């Protein structure tokens, strides 16, 4: 039951921040992060009510979710981690939802098969907020460009910009400047906040916020849970 209780109150502070912001908890997608937990410790999650849940490894995705897919219909399966041209086909044929579109090379690797493969998944292009050489995504100043060739060029559909600040600062500007440039491509999603500050996401314009440890707990208590 412990589980239960972990994904209400996450549901409830999420309901709560969302209200005090002005929004409506239906406003704000949870995806529930899954990284790192087997099948058998995310079952307990969608007997829940859980149907969203997140993957950062393609690889580790296609280990455990297919069979839970066939077990459960309604699953929203997103890809929030790096994807390497060489694993977008099997990415394509997994997911429902693919968040991590940093790069030219990738956002043609997801096009061309979504065509080879007869679908049609989601896509968030992922920003470079603070401009940092060593992470990934779309230069910000390039962003608005970007999504237009997306869009126009690659005939790829683009709801909404993705982004993870760095860890040592506030997430504030961060959240704010890519909520200014959904505006200026004309997007109206929002994939920002994570385990540490999805409360604060959702006050900036968050409509998607990736939580793990706060629904399953950390390796060491979910495996405890799961004794008896
Ligand atoms: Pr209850």
């Amino acid at each position: 039951m412990e589980i239960e209780a972990r994904l209400e109150d996450v549901r409830q502070r999420i309901a709560d921040v969302a209200e005090k912001s002005g929004r409506k908890a239906a406003d704000v997608a949870l995806v529930a992060v899954s990284k790192t937990f087997d099948a058998e410790a995310i079952q307990p999650v969608i007997d829940a009510g859980q149907r969203v849940f997140g993957e950062n490894r393609v690889q580790e995705a296609q280990g455990k979710w297919p069979a839970l897919k066939e077990k459960t219909s309604d699953i929203e399966l997103h890809l929030i981690g790096p994807l390497q041209s060489n694993k977008a086909a099997d990415a394509v044929a997994l997911f429902d939802v693919v968040e991590s579109i940093d790069r030219e090379k990738i956002a043609r690797a997801l096009s061309e098969e979504c065509a080879r493969q007869g679908r049609s998944l989601r896509f968030y292009v992922q920003v470079n907020t603070g401009l940092e050489p060593q992470k990934a995504g779309i230069d910000p100043r390039e962003t608005v460009a970007f999504v237009a060739f997306c869009r126009d060029e690659l005939k790829l559909p683009v709801e909404g910009l993705m982004c993870i600040p760095p860890a040592e600062e506030n997430p504030g500007p961060h959240f704010a400047l890519l909520a200014k440039l959904a505006g200026q491509c004309g997007l109206e999603k929002l994939s920002m906040g994570m385990s540490g500050d999805f409360e604060t996401a959702v006050e900036f314009g968050a409509t998607s916020v990736r939580v793990g440890s706060a629904i399953f707990g950390s390796r060491a208590e979910n495996l405890y849970f799961q004794s008896h």
